[PDB]
Formats: C-alpha cells, structure tokens, sequence
C-alpha cells in the first residue's frame, strides 16, 4: 500500500526555502523556490540572497538547502524516514566543521504548509578566518558527487549521519566540510526507522543569465541504495 507520507510525493511538489544566517556576525537571508519530484529523486531550485551579497560561497550552503524528495527504490521503501514523517515534518540539525576554519550550526524545519513543502532554516557560523577559503571566497562554483550513509538514531526516534564534503579550490586542493547530522520528527506520530543505507547525491550549480541579484540555481538528484549484497 501507499503510505500517508508516500502519497504526498507522487507528483511534482512546490518547494519554498527560507534561510536566516549569521556567519562571524555577518547577517544574511536567502529565499529559494522550485520543485521536487521524488519519483525521480529530483530537485530544481533557485536561491536569491535577499540582503545583498552573500558573505559565504554558495557551494557551502548546498547541503543545507528536503531529503523527503529522495528516490527510494521499491525494495528500499521501508527505510524512507523522511517521507514517513510527513506532513507534520521533521527537524534537521547539523554541525558542519570546515577543516582549518570555522563551523556552521544549522537547524531546519521541513514540513508541508498546504501543498508547498517548506524548508525553514537558521544558520550560525563561528570561528571563520576572514581571509580563509570561506570568507575569502576561494571555492570553485561547482559541486562533487557524494554518498551519505544514513543510520537510525533510536534514542532520538530519527536518523543520523556523518559525511565529508569536498569543496574544490582552484589550486587543486579541497576545502573539507565535515557534516554531523541528526533528524527528529516534529509530530509524535509513527515514523520509519531505517536500517543503514546510502543516499547518493549529484548536484549541478548554475546561474540565471537574466538575474542581477546574487543567486544560485541548483539541480540535484538524490537516490537511496541498500546494503543487501
Ligand atoms: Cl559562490
Ligand atoms: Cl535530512
Ligand atoms: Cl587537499
């Protein structure tokens, strides 16, 4: 049968993203709009910095900017925590440690507001170097593919993950961003606690040639894979 959560994602769903950020005291806000199509694990979003110039590189915000849109293969459906929490939603919390630099702490509430899937985020960054790779804008405007290992977090009735993102720098090295993540349901209703599995991500960053505001266009695909060999 199709679950309550699953039924909400059978077609194309509008997405709204709102982020309020503060990195080393530099305040900024971002709004995003687009659509998700979970049947294909597909996200298409455009983000605009509504406060002027973004004080950090756009790529550093990609992981922060709706895992309920992942494609879970039929045989994997029992491991989809994210849709199972809907429509009431879930909270995603992360700490993102940029190696040899500062860290972000994020809290996101992901839930439906009517027919729109909303990702409401607060981000605080501390201990950044004003001339490091982040505040110095030394990251390439691109993005690598990554696999994320999802684990149940029984004590929190949710899931957790840790994974390392590699942001390419033009000197050929990378800026590592070490992510630690915990997700908790917003409702007190039932959720699916998964066995360990992977989410595979591909992300493409682009610009709208007609857009004068500081912005990012993101195309992202997310697909689950299991551990039955
Ligand atoms: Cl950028
Ligand atoms: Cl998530
Ligand atoms: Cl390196």
């Amino acid at each position: 049968m199709v679950s309550k959560g699953e039924e909400l994602f059978t077609g194309v769903v509008p997405i709204l993203v709102e982020l309020d950020g503060d990195v080393n005291g530099h305040k900024f806000s971002v709004s995003g709009e687009g659509e998700g199509d979970a049947t294909y694990g597909k996200l298409t979003l455009k983000f605009i910095c509504t406060t002027g110039k973004l004080p950090v590189p756009w790529p550093t915000l990609v992981t922060t900017f709706v895992t309920c849109f992942a494609r879970y293969p039929d045989h994997m459906r029992q491991h989809d925590f994210f849709k199972s929490a809907m429509p009431e939603g879930y909270v995603q919390e992360r700490t993102i440690f940029f190696k040899d630099d500062g860290n972000y702490k994020t809290r996101a509430e992901v839930k439906f507001e009517g027919d729109t899937l909303v990702n409401r985020i607060e981000l605080k960054g501390i201990d950044f170097k004003e001339d490091g790779n982040i505040l110095g804008h030394k990251l390439e405007y691109n993005y690598n593919s990554h696999n994320v290992y999802i684990m149940a977090d029984k004590q929190k009735n949710g899931i957790k993950a840790n994974f390392k993102i590699r942001h390419n720098i033009e000197d050929g090295s990378v800026q590592l961003a070490d992510h630690y993540q915990q997700n908790t349901p917003i409702g007190d209703g039932p959720v699916l606690l998964p066995d360990n599995h992977y989410l595979s991500y591909q992300s493409a960053l682009s610009k709208d040639p007609n857009e004068k505001r500081d912005h990012m266009v993101l195309l992202e695909f997310v697909t689950a894979a299991g551990i039955t060999l």
